[PDB]
C-alpha cells in the first residue's frame, strides 16, 4: 500500500501550478507556505478510506505498472480532498469545534470563515486540476470527472436536506425573504444519508476502481454496485450517530437515536423531547430518554440485519475481486 | 439579444435533474422551491456583463442556428452562475450588508452562513452539470471545463491575496495555528486584480466566445487577447475601487486609493493612514485624506491612460469581430 508517499508528489504538484502564476516571489512564497499548510492539516490525520478503497478496487480488478499506480493514488487522494472539502464545509456549517481531534480549519487565529470558505473552493477545484493533469489523456477522464460532479451534487443536496429539514421553511410547504414532526421518519432518514453520504463516500471510489479497473460503464454491476453503497452509507451513517450520541442534538439534526426514540417512546416522551438547542440540560434530557428506551441495543439490532442485507447484496454482485474488498470493508466496521 | 429568456430553460433544467434524484415527493417541492429561489435570487438583478460578452464575441467570430444559440447562451449563463457563486462567497468572507441593493444571500433569516456555503458549492456544480449537459458532445467540451476551471482557480487565489495579504501571516515570512506596508504597491496590487478579476471576468468570456466560434487553441490571440483580458480587468477593478471609496477601508483591504494616497501623502499622513476599521471616524479620516490629494481626478487620469493602453492593444488584435466587441465594452464604461 505505497499510498500515503504519493501525497507530496499530488499537494506539490497542485502548488507548483499556482507557483507558476504571474506573481512575486514573496506572495509565492506565502502562498504556498499557506496551501501547503490546508493541504496537511485536513487531508491528513484522517483513516482515508475512501482512497483506500479506490486502490483496492483497482488492484483486485486487474501485475500492474507504475502509471497505472500513479493515477489511481491520484484519484485516491482526490477523493480525500473531497472529503477534507466537505469536511471543512461541514464543521463552517454545523458550528463544529475540534475535528480529527484538531481546532476546524476557521477556526484557527490565521484561518476564519473567510479563508475557510475560499480554501475550500481552492481543494474542491484542486481535484480536478489533478486529475487533468494525471488522467486527461486516460480513456475514463470524462467519466471520472462526472462522477466526481454526480457525487458531490448528491451529497450537497444531502447536506442541505440535514441542515434544512426541520427549519421554518421545511413546515408546510414560498420563502421569508423546531422540530418538524413530520419530517423525522425512516424515509426521510434514508433520502438524507444516502445523497449525502452513501454516493461520495462508497459508490464514488468503488465506481472509479471499476472504471480504471476497465470495466464498461453499461455493465450491470454498475447498479448492483450502487445499491450496495446506499445500503453500505445507510449503515455507517447510521453508525456514525451511534458514535454522536454513545452535537447532533445541539444543532437540531435528524438522527436515527431521535426517530427511533420518537417511535418507541409515548406521547408525553415525545413532547419532551420536541421541548429539548444550546443547552446543558436539554442536552442530558433527550440522552435520558435515549437511555431509557435503550436504543444502543436497537443500534445493535441494525447493525445486524444492514450488515446481513450488504452481505447478501456483496454475494449477489458475482465478481471475485469486489466482493472480497466489500467484505473486508464491512469487517473493518 | 435572446438570452434572459432563455434562463428558465437552464435553471429549471438543473432542478429537474435533481428532481429525478431519489427523494419524496415534498422533499422534493421543498428543496425545488429553494434552489429555483436561489438562483433567481443571486444570479438576477445585475446587468450580466460576462455572459453578454461572451454571446456577442460568439456571434461576431462567426447566420447561427438554434443548437449553436442554446450552447452559447447556456455558457453565458454558466459564467452568470460563476459569478453569483463569487458574489455570494464575497459576500461571506468580506462580511458585507447589500448585494445588487438587496440583503446578501447569507444574511436572509431563512439562508444563514450554512446555507450560503453549500448552495455556492451547489451553484459551482451546476455550472458544469449545464456544460455537461449541453456541450458534452461538442469539439470544445474540455477546453471550456478547463477554462472554467482555471479562471475559477485564479480568482480564488485571487481573493485569498485580496483577503489575506495585510494580515499577520503574509509579514515576515510559518503559520500560527494591521497594514503591511511592504506590501501596498502597484505590483502586488496588479497582481491581486489580475488573479481576482481579470480572468473569469474578461479572458473566460472571451475565450469561450472564440472557442465556440472555431478559433483553434493554438492560435496566437488567445495570448493577445489575455493581455487585452488583463489591461481590462485592471481597469475595471480600479473603477470599481473608485465607486467604493467615491467598505473596502472597513475590512482593511489594499485599494486604488490607499496606494496613491501612500505614495503622494508625507509621512505623518501615511502614520495617520495606518492608524486609521469598523469605526466611521477613522473611514472618514482615511476619506480626507484621500479628498485632500484629490486622489479622484488620479482615477480620471488612470482611467484615460489605461483605456488608451487598452484601446492600442485592441487595435493590435488584428481581427475585425472581436476588436469591435471590446471597443464596445470599453465605452460603455
Ligand atoms: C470506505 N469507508 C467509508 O467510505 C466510510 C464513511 C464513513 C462515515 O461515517 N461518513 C459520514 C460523514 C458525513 N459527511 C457527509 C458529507 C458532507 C459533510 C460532512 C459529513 S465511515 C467509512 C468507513 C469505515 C471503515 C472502513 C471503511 C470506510
Ligand atoms: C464585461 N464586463 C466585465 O467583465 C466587468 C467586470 C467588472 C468588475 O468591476 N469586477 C470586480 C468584482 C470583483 N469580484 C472578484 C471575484 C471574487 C469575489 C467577488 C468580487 S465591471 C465589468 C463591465 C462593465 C461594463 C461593461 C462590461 C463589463
Amino acid at each position: 500500500d505505497y499510498f500515503r508517499s504519493m501525497y507530496d508528489r499530488y499537494r506539490d504538484v497542485f502548488i507548483n501550478h499556482i507557483n507558476d502564476y504571474v506573481l512575486e516571489d514573496d506572495i509565492k512564497i506565502i502562498i504556498s507556505k499557506y496551501y501547503k499548510l490546508l493541504f496537511d492539516y485536513n487531508c491528513l490525520g484522517g483513516k482515508n478510506n475512501r482512497g483506500i478503497l479506490v486502490i483496492l478496487i483497482y488492484e483486485y480488478v486487474k501485475d500492474i505498472n507504475c502509471n497505472e499506480w500513479e493515477k489511481v493514488a491520484c484519484i485516491a487522494w482526490c477523493i480525500e480532498i473531497l472529503q477534507a472539502s466537505f469536511l471543512v464545509a461541514d464543521d463552517i456549517m454545523d458550528k463544529g469545534e475540534t475535528r480529527r481531534n484538531k481546532h476546524c480549519w476557521y477556526l484557527l487565529k490565521d484561518v476564519e470563515i473567510k479563508n475557510a470558505v475560499n480554501d475550500v473552493f481552492l481543494l474542491y477545484n484542486a481535484i480536478y486540476k489533478l486529475l487533468d493533469v494525471y488522467l486527461r489523456n486516460d480513456n475514463c477522464y470524462l467519466d471520472l470527472i462526472t462522477s466526481f460532479r454526480e457525487a458531490t451534487l448528491k451529497t450537497i443536496v444531502g447536506q442541505h436536506l440535514d441542515t434544512n429539514i426541520f427549519s421554518d421553511k421545511y413546515s408546510h410547504i414560498d420563502i421569508d425573504v423546531k422540530i418538524n414532526i413530520n419530517m423525522l421518519n425512516f424515509k426521510v432518514y434514508q433520502n438524507i444519508i444516502i445523497h449525502k453520504t452513501a454516493y461520495y463516500s462508497f459508490f464514488l471510489p468503488i465506481v472509479c476502481g471499476m472504471q480504471m479497473g476497465g470495466i464498461s460503464l453499461d455493465n450491470l454491476l454498475y447498479k448492483k454496485v450502487e445499491n450496495i453503497a446506499i445500503l453500505m452509507g445507510e449503515y455507517f451513517q447510521v453508525h456514525d450517530d451511534y458514535i454522536d450520541t454513545f452535537s447532533d442534538i445541539q444543532n437540531n439534526k435528524l438522527t436515527w437515536p431521535l426517530i427511533k426514540a420518537f417511535e418507541l417512546c409515548s406521547q408525553p416522551e415525545k413532547e419532551d423531547i420536541i421541548r429539548n438547542k444550546d443547552n446543558v440540560t436539554c442536552i442530558k434530557f433527550i440522552n435520558d430518554i435515549y437511555e431509557h428506551y435503550n436504543i444502543r441495543d436497537h443500534y445493535v439490532e441494525y447493525e445486524k440485519k444492514q450488515k446481513m442485507k450488504i452481505l447478501e447484496a456483496i454475494n449477489q454482485l458475482h465478481h471475485e475481486g469486489i466482493e472480497y474488498v466489500l467484505k473486508y470493508v464491512m469487517d473493518i466496521l
